[PDB]
């Protein structure tokens, strides 16, 4: 039965790391077996069968057992069990990389697109041989034994760099001292929280929750300029001397696979296609931003002239580096004037949290429903079980993982746990998301309460949720948000814009001490602040992605020279003399290099889709609603990006309404 929700979710929270360390065991000799059967299959004797459905078969069942496996060292609150699980993941990634190199296996399903007809089988199924061979040669596994061999070799140390350049970047203890007149402008809540030394000064280190406030708030630059030059002097050295290796490690490992640069053998899979597609769409998109950031550079200089005056400064007549984040939030406070706490004393969490289930429910044609005695890994943790409207088809489950504690991930995420695949036994598997935030936790005082960027984070975290679960496909490789790099941040970005709407605010805000709404004038104050700072916040997201996309074009030039170049080129604000931003670019050795355009390529499609789509007639419309839950989301990544976008824009997508967003 598709209509329940009964025997769906059998997953497991409470094991111990006993019971981790030996599920481990048994998954990777059960999966191995599978992979060992296969590779010995004479090619006479090949078939779609004992091929790829055994195949298909195991990568569901794996993905689901590693769910209990690798998901704890998120979310426990037990340290011995998030221990374990963050072994279990290890010794599991290492398996992966064992079956990533199966030739025996390879072997076999080139064989099958060799002789059986392609076109008597599904259309998924199709895509599911012509990417799993494709998965393969871009493993090398078509080629000899002995580069093979050597790109083994290669890619064991491309880990061992990337496990270093972040292990730096974190073990990393620098501090600066200074006085309570050396730190101006500073509350005191921030104040009261940093260290005292011997000398008795306050101690500040260069960690985020640090960092930030000072280059925002301080009112002495030479404070700022200080903690600009240790921010990105930060393993300065040391990165640099990884990068140099790292970088041409990537130009040579992608060659041997036969692409020009890494830039080209990552966009492959991405729907960008090129890398002069998106060099010329972040070059083109510079030209357009120009004279926007050439107004914004303007003002910030003619606030610094008058700050210097009144404050008794000497004005250098530039923007520099540590002198950016402190007059764009001068800017936000003096423009448009949105105080963001008495904004957030009308978003309590109850009501912000029943009326995102009542947009999404009535956009979307879905029905949520709060599962009673429920399995969880925390006592805060809900569980609400999905429906749609019409059929009553259970299409899956959301866990709201809301507030802070200690072990937990600190970023916001959607965590994928069970895919909307097709079970081995003919069957359709229920999809199970995991929403994990840390908004402010609440406290015996007043009810929590969240500021409009947690509304923001809320709603953009919640369409990765409705992604996975409205996903529906035969394959649990193209299940849930299982789709291009550059396009998994659509369905996310999109649904923000809701945030910034009159009527739909009034659904989320209410008063907490008796229920009046926002006024219109502090609802207007907001949504006017959409594009405050746009262009030089929107110049630097193009900064580092020309930075990306550089040093995995060109291997032999200086990061710190190409981020220089690009800053002033670009941005208008100079790198700092001294400086290596891209030795604490922690993008690089994370898991999406190649990769950074990908969010403002993101925007620009839900853009499209909201403007010419949603805003044209009616967002809360449920036929564009229903078009685009089934055009968009539930054909998951069984369907191309581009495809699933012109099924629904009914043309190729342009960047007018991108551009009519900012405001050119
Ligand atoms: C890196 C590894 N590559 C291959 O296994 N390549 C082979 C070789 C190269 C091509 C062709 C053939 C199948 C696949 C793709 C051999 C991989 O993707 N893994 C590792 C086991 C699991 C899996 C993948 C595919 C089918 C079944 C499973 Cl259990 N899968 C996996 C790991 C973590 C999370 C989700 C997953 F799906
Ligand atoms: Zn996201």
């Amino acid at each position: 039965s598709s209509y329940t929700a009964a025997g769906r979710n059998v997953l497991r929270w409470d094991l111990s790391p006993e019971q981790i360390k030996t599920r481990t065991e048994q998954l990777i000799a059960q999966t191995k077996q599978v992979y060992d059967t296969v590779g010995t299959i004479a090619l006479k004797e090949v078939t779609y069968e004992n091929c790829l459905q055994v195949l298909a078969d195991i990568e569901v069942t794996y993905i689901v057992e590693r769910t209990m496996l690798d998901f704890p060292q998120h979310v426990s609150s037990d340290r011995e069990v998030r221990a374990a699980s963050t072994e279990a993941d290890k010794k599991l990634s290492r398996f992966d990389i064992e079956m990533s190199m199966r030739e025996d296996v390879f072997q076999r399903i080139v064989h099958l697109q060799e002789t059986c007809d392609l076109e008597k089988i599904k259309p998924e199924a199709r895509r599911y041989l012509e990417k799993s061979i494709k998965m393969g040669k871009r493993n090398g596994l078509h080629l000899s034994e002995a580069i093979r061999n050597e790109i083994k070799s290669m890619k064991k140390r491309m880990s061992e760099l990337c496990i270093d350049f972040n292990k730096n970047l974190n073990e990393d203890d620098t501090s600066l001292v200074f006085s309570k007149a050396e730190l101006g402008a500073l509350p005191d809540d921030f104040i009261d929280s940093l260290e005292k030394t011997d000398e008795d000064k306050y101690k500040v280190t260069l960690k985020y929750p640090h960092y930030f406030p000072v280059m925002k708030k301080c009112c002495v630059p030479e404070t700022r300029r200080k903690m600009e030059m240790a921010f990105h002097t930060r393993c300065k050295q040391e990165n640099t001397a990884i990068l140099q290796q790292l970088l041409p490690l990537r130009a040579q490992v992608a060659k041997l696979l036969g692409y020009n640069t890494h830039a080209d053998f990552v966009l492959e899979l991405n729907t960008a296609k090129s890398t002069s597609r998106v060099a010329a769409f972040l070059d083109d998109l510079s030209q357009k931003l120009k004279p926007l950031g050439e107004a914004e550079r303007e003002f910030i200089l003619s606030l610094k002239k008058k700050e210097c005056e009144e404050r008794g400064f000497e004005y250098d007549g530039k923007i520099n580096a540590w002198d950016l984040h402190y007059y764009m939030t001068q800017t936000e406070e003096l423009k448009y004037s949105v105080d963001q706490e008495s904004l957030k004393e009308y978003f309590p969490i109850e009501v912000v949290t029943e009326g995102l289930l009542s947009i999404y429910q009535e956009l979307l044609g879905l029905s949520f429903e709060q599962v009673p005695d429920a399995h969880v890994w925390n006592k805060s943790v809900s569980l609400y079980t999905v429906k749609d409207k019409a059929t009553g088809e259970v299409l899956g489950q959301f866990y709201l993982d809301l507030y802070p504690r200690e072990g937990k991930y600190n970023h916001a995420a959607c965590f994928g746990l069970q895919p909307g695949c097709l079970l081995p036994d003919g069957s359709r598997m229920m999809s199970v998301a995991a929403l994990v935030v840390n908004f402010s936790q609440p406290v015996a005082g007043r009810p929590s309460l969240l500021r409009h960027d947690e509304v923001r984070t809320y709603f953009h975290e919640f369409g990765h949720v409705m992604h996975q679960i409205c996903a529906q496909t035969d394959f649990a490789r193209f299940s849930g948000t299982n789709v291009e790099t550059d396009f998994v941040e659509v369905p996310s970005q999109m649904l923000e814009n809701w945030v910034w709407d009159v009527d739909s605010l009034r659904k989320l805000s209410k008063h907490y001490k008796d229920g009046h709404p926002i006024t219109d004038e502090l609802l207007e104050k907001l949504v006017a602040s959409r594009l405050v700072n746009t262009g030089l916040l929107t110049l630097r997201q193009i900064v580092l992605s020309k930075v990306d996309q550089s040093l995995h074009t060109n291997a032999t030039l200086d990061a710190a020279s190409e981020y220089a170049k690009y800053c002033t080129e670009i941005l208008g604000v100079a790198a700092t003399p001294g400086t290596n931003m891209p030795a604490t670019f922690g993008h690089l050795a994370g898991g999406y290099d190649g990769q950074y355009y990908g969010y403002l390529w993101s925007e620009v499609f839900s853009m499209d889709m909201f403007h010419s789509c949603f805003k044209k007639e009616g967002i809360m419309n449920p036929e564009v609603g229903m078009k685009y839950r089934n055009l968009i989301l539930k054909p998951g990544g069984s369907l191309d990006g581009m495809d699933m976008l012109q099924n629904f824009l009914q043309r190729e997508p342009n960047q007018k309404a991108f551009l009519m967003s900012r405001g050119l």
